[PDB]
């Protein structure tokens, strides 16, 4: 088939677009307008491979500005990971370019999908939706966003629902929980604060570490991601959790760094970030009976994975 | 106290203004940017009853252009209901002003409220969150909305949330269901159909008519939104549905609003139109409890009013 991936250029579509790319009958159009968090050089890095392959075409341009009618041409499956996604950075002034991108972009894409005849339009959302929540979350819990960033992804959640129930988009939600490993965002803890320690400097942590995370290694949230796409049973109008194999605390996390670095980190203690739950946990039975999904990278895996990565990177 | 009304120069906002300017005690300040789908020849007429009183003061101004800081130095609540409400013209290229004025407006209101010292925030919402449910619907149910007009309101409640949660707004989720009366919006089914009525016109159908409402007379709507002020019960955090005193069709309407003119109308049934619930049906026990809310005007009782005010109006 031709399969549109919006956000190609970042960590988690420029894995995808080489996952799909290793299927010599996929054919992938990446659109990527190179914002965000990540500065353009990482994304350079992200997609240099991608763009040598001839069934990878690369489209640098805002999907807000771009043709959508060219764009969407002959497409038989729409992955839409296009987004702004940091959690603590999305207060006042740096709310517009959330709603823009989040939230507009997902509509018009909607909106662009109506007059074609997609398989399936796969749409990458967030654990952050669900706010602060106890044990681990199913995909029917009440979302309660505690960040203006969870809001608007969830706003295009709510926009996937209202086009599928309307104009019959084939819409299936993959929630991913905190993705980790090699191409993270420079944005996200484990980057930092390996960063952090190969420079010898202090490991910032919001609050005081206890925190912990359902951590979901890039290798299985792209195989989870994939499945979505070849499964053959009707999984159209469902929201599914792609989690991880191990929870950890940023406690736990910084010991394991140092037992791979053999360095003891210097610990900066900062204020707790508004909009941050103090936990995540994925249920993934619907993900496991429905995509045969299961994690199976450890995190002490995935993380030196992720060091090596973030060691060549700088 | 000192109450700021955003929206003022509308239906429900300019009868809201109306109501707390009775109460002596009250300085009421409006603010409205007369935009959405109410002609400003119809709102000039709101502000100019309104502006016979004293205690009001009228500010002609986009919320996203306003010193927000200065206007809410002396305020004690807000009552927040200015929006682009109509379900039916919130798709395509008409769906950017929804999430400007719906969620930005908000944004950008709960980002200035942060650190004023407010007694509340009182939030006005809509039944167009839930979408389509079985039975009275009550506040704690999963919303998924129908319209694009939906997803842009029920985002607004998630940022009162998220603003409420991180900064200690004082929030107050009101959930409107389907408010007519002296005043209505010309975009609404009755208005129409009235005007339709009285001009000798085909009643314009979208679909077989059996779609119902849980209509609400407007100052049932109002009693029940002054209440969320006055009550002496802690509200604070609450979503609380404000619904009508009697459910009906459109049909049960037409055949009220023939009893009421004398006549036997026309019927012109169109196609349904995308983004419209069949049935909404509030579960009003929490405004019961919460603001001692009983709506007591019966649909010919409040029929009668709309059909004397759209006589008057045209
Ligand atoms: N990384 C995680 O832990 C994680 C977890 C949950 C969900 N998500 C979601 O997964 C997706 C991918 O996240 P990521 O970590 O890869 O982020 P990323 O920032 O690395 O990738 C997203 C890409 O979207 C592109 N983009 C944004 N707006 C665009 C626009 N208007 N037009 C064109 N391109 C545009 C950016 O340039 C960026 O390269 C996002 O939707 C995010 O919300 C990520
Ligand atoms: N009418 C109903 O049946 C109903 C039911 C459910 C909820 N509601 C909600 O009640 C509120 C009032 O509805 P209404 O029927 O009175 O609508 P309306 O259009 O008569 O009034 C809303 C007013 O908001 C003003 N406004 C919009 N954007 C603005 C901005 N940026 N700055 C300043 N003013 C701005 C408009 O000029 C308009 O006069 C809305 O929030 C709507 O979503 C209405
Ligand atoms: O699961 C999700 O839905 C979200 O996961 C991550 O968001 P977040 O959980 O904030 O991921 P990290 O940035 O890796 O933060 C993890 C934890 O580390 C903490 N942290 C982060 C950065 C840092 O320097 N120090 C620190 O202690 C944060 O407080 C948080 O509790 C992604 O950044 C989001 O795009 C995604 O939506
Ligand atoms: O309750 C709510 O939350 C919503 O109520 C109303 O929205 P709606 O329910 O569409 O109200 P009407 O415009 O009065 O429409 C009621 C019904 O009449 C029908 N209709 C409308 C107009 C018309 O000419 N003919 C007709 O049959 C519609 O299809 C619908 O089923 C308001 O317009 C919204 O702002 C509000 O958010």
């Amino acid at each position: 088939m031709k399969i549109l991936v919006t956000g190609a250029a970042g960590f988690i579509g420029s894995h995808l677009c080489q996952a799909l790319l290793k299927n010599s009958a996929y054919h992938v159009v990446g659109i990527d307008h190179f914002i965000g968090p990540t500065p353009a050089t990482l994304k350079t890095g992200n997609i240099q491979s991608l763009e040598l392959n001839s069934r990878f075409q690369f489209i640098r341009e805002d999907i807000l500005n771009t043709d959508l009618s060219k764009l969407l041409q002959d497409i038989d499956v729409v992955y839409h990971l296009a987004a702004i996604p940091g959690v603590r950075t999305s207060w006042g002034k740096d709310f517009q370019p959330y709603v823009t991108n989040n939230i507009m972009v997902t509509q018009q894409l909607l909106e662009a999908c109506k007059h074609i005849k997609l398989d399936k339009f796969i749409h990458i959302s967030t654990s952050s939706v669900y706010g602060e929540k106890s044990g681990a979350v199913s995909e029917d819990l009440l979302p309660i966003p505690l960040s203006p960033y969870g809001v608007t992804k969830l706003s295009g959640e709510h926009l996937c629902h209202v086009y599928h129930k309307n104009f019959h988009i084939p819409i299936v939600i993959l929630r991913y929980f905190t993705v980790y490993g090699p191409r993270q965002r420079p944005d996200m803890a484990f980057h930092r604060l390996i960063k952090q320690m190969l420079e010898d400097k202090p490991l910032t942590i919001f609050g005081d570490g206890t925190q912990t995370r359902d951590f979901t290694y890039i290798d299985d949230c792209i195989r989870g991601t994939v499945a979505a796409l070849e499964t053959k049973k009707n999984i159209i109008g469902e929201v599914i959790n792609i989690g991880g194999k191990e929870q950890a605390s940023i406690l736990d996390i910084i010991s394991m760094l140092e037992k791979i670095s053999g360095k003891s980190a210097t610990k900066n203690f900062l204020k707790s970030v508004p909009g941050e739950p103090k936990q995540t946990w994925a249920d993934i039975s619907k993900a496991s009976t429905l995509l045969q999904y299961s994690p199976t990278v450890s995190l002490s895996d995935g993380l030196e994975a992720e060091y090596d990565y973030i060691k060549q990177l700088y």
